[PDB]
């Protein structure tokens, strides 16, 4: 199993989930600029649309989206509890909350990772994380997981985006809720040794 | 059960998919600007965020999130085939395509359907509409389905968003093969009993 990443990117999550698995995997890095693999294969190989994550599987298959890849690491070990068991309400709510981030607060984000954007873009995208950021505060100012009863491939994703605000010129001091949740989720060894994989720490 | 909708949003997916499975439920008009249910209710009651869909089931909970939504709809009925069983490798392929359509394709037209934004962000968004158009042209030349081998809720996501680029000043006639793929889907009745409940037709 073959999971593509750029340090940092939205690929963390499923490197997350995947040492939290115990799963047997290279992570591969892909130069996004060149959309060229470490090794050197044409990453449009693997996933036509050049982005990260990608996961090969060992028939040689690849998986695309952070939503599918994070459901497909999740129910290879059920005993981790990263998802709920098929057939119950906590499942759709897991995968709504991964529809979210992944489709409302990931995009938030773009123009502000876009060097080309205009002064105002940047400004309303801003405006746009800030208020999902109020809002995700006050969810977990409730809960300690993000989605159901226990930790889950929801809360990894989550955790990977609160990382990208302090790049962007917004100030996490004013999401205590996020702070705490992100202070508990990083003591995770599972965390630790993917943020130190990546060279992030 | 109630989906709460606004006429040819993208709302009209699991409406269009509930027609499919016959399963009891009330279609509720919401005014998106006024965040106002035609009954007069608060919608920010139902789904915080404001928008749809929402599908308030019987058990009296809300899911959010089209991907969520529409894979509840399918598995109500796992008889119907809209989506294939829970763990497969077909099942991850699908919520792949879903992610796909939710977070890449949908958010493409979100400029050109924002009620405040500039001539500049429109043509940008038209841009990217066509690019994604053009990829899904080839992908469906010698397909007849997105998803597998079967109508799936990925068909019928796809079909709704198709029918808004003509709604925003772009020619489907330069996309053949999707002229075809709607042509098809059209013709199934859970289509005209959705456009005909929502007033469109
Ligand atoms: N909808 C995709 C988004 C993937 C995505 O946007 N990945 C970024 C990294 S955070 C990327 O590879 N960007 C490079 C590009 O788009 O050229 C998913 O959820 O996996
Ligand atoms: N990611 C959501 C997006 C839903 C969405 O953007 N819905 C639109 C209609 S197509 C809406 O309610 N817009 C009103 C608003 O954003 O205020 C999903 O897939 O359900």
């Amino acid at each position: 199993m073959k999971l593509f990443i750029s340090p940092g990117a939205c690929s963390l999550a499923p490197h997350i989930a995947l040492r939290e698995t115990g799963a047997a995997f290279d992570a591969v890095k892909v130069d996004l600029a060149t959309r060229k693999v470490e090794t050197g294969d044409d990453f449009l190989t693997v996933n036509p649309s050049g982005k990260v994550p990608a996961l090969t599987l060992d028939s040689g298959e690849t998986l695309t989206e952070n939503p599918a890849i994070l459901l497909y690491i999740a129910d290879q070990k059920p005993d981790a509890a990263l998802a709920p068991r098929d057939g119950t309400l906590e499942r759709y709510r897991l995968i709504s909350r991964l529809s979210f981030l992944g489709s409302e607060f990931h995009k938030a984000f773009v123009p502000l990772f876009t060097p080309g954007s205009s002064d105002e873009a940047k400004l309303a995208a801003s405006t746009a994380v800030k208020n999902h950021l109020g809002a995700l505060d006050k969810e977990l100012l409730d809960k300690e997981h993000y989605a159901g009863s226990e930790f889950s491939v929801a809360d990894i994703y989550l955790f990977v985006m609160l990382g990208w605000p302090a790049h962007v010129g917004i100030d996490m001091s004013a999401y205590p809720n996020l702070g705490a949740y992100c202070g508990r989720i990083a003591q995770r060894p599972s965390v630790g040794a993917a943020l130190k994989a990546e060279g992030l720490v």
